[PDB]
């Protein structure tokens, strides 16, 4: 079988911890009473969730509310007890509230207010300086809640909410974070397609927070690069394939002998052989000026197939690509 793996920091965070911490099958909520808050109009609609902006009406303050389809129970339990531990951290959302509605009995997590700027407005306004400082807010949220021995696992532009007016950035969507367990396998069906990591697309289960480091690489490719999603997979095999045309086959099976992954028979059928591409081959008139060769390096050490290879958060912030910020 596969050869084991486990991450490079905060190994063991959650084994010196108590049950309390990460045992959320077994974290006791308490539902208050929504009639606290008052419905203003619809923000966004995830995955399973409607979310709200809302008004507290016993402290006339704006605060969001994030509807949740009942789905399992013990997901719903996961992601409170994810944003309870995490709750005052750097840069992530904080769980104001948690709430149910009196008739309809429906769960409902209730959230500091983001005034979250467009993604296309954004996108076409942000110079170099803005790239690096966002980089580095969204790096503190990371090496905070991996301290805390939890993977965010849909690291992504949309689970990322920017006032640019305020230069307030906060990580939200905690849906599908976990508990990071030295060893454990873990389910590969997470994170948003275009920011799998390889270790998802070839079934590889041992892995980590590394995963996060992954997602985050795909986003400053995309923003340096101007070229959103940066790879842009149409399903979970060519997801593998448009990493492959980038990065080379050559390093692909390097990685799968080192962990003995069982490489699924369609993908040598699918992958076909590339050559490693130079980082600068993306570089064009209209993106120039996002471009450095500290971005290219700093990005080289991010996007890379083996996992424990990658740059750790902590590690990422102390490259020369954060000096200027
Ligand atoms: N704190 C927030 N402030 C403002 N908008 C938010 C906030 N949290 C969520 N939203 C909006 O709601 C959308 C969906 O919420 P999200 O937490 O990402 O749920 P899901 O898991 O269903 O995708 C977001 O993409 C965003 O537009
Ligand atoms: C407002 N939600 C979308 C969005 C847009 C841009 C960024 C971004 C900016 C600079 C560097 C890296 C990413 C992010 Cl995280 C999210
Ligand atoms: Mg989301």
């Amino acid at each position: 079988g596969p050869v084991p793996s486990r991450a490079r920091v905060y190994t063991d965070v959650n084994t010196h911890r108590p049950s309390e911490y990460w045992d959320y099958e077994s974290h006791v909520v308490e539902w208050g009473n929504q009639d606290d808050y008052q419905l203003v109009r619809k923000l966004g609609r995830g995955k399973y969730s409607e979310v709200f902006e809302a008004i507290n009406i016993t402290n006339n303050e704006k605060v969001v509310v994030k509807i949740l389809k009942p789905v399992k129970k013990k997901k719903i339990k996961r992601e409170i007890k994810i944003l309870e531990n995490l709750r005052g951290g750097p840069n992530i959302i904080t769980l104001a509230d948690i709430v149910k509605d009196p008739v309809s009995r429906t769960p409902a997590l209730v959230f500091e207010h983001v005034n979250n700027t467009d993604f296309k407005q954004l996108y076409q306004t942000l110079t170099d300086y803005d790239i690096r400082f966002y980089m580095y807010e969204i790096l503190k949220a990371l090496d905070y809640c991996h301290s805390m021995g939890i993977m965010h696992r849909d690291v992504k532009p949309h689970n990322v909410m920017i006032d640019h007016e305020h230069r307030k950035l906060r990580l939200i969507d905690w849906g599908l974070a976990e508990f990071y367990h030295p060893g454990q396998e873990y389910n590969v069906r997470v994170a948003s397609r275009y920011f799998k990591g390889p270790e998802l697309l070839v079934d590889y289960q041992m892995y980590d927070y590394s995963l996060d480091m992954w997602s985050l690489g795909c986003m400053l490719a995309s923003m340096i690069f101007r070229k959103e999603p940066f790879f842009h997979g149409h399903d979970n095999y060519d997801q593998l394939v448009r990493i492959a045309k980038v990065l080379g086959t050559e390093d692909l099976y390097d990685y799968i002998d080192k962990y003995n992954i069982e490489l699924d028979p369609r993908f040598n059928d699918i992958l076909g052989r590339h050559s490693r591409k130079r980082w600068e081959r993306f570089v064009h008139s209209e993106n120039q000026h996002l471009v450095s060769p500290e971005a290219l390096d700093f990005l080289d050490k991010l996007l890379r197939y083996d996992h424990q290879s990658r740059l750790t958060a902590r590690e990422a912030m102390e490259h020369p690509y954060f000096y200027t910020v």
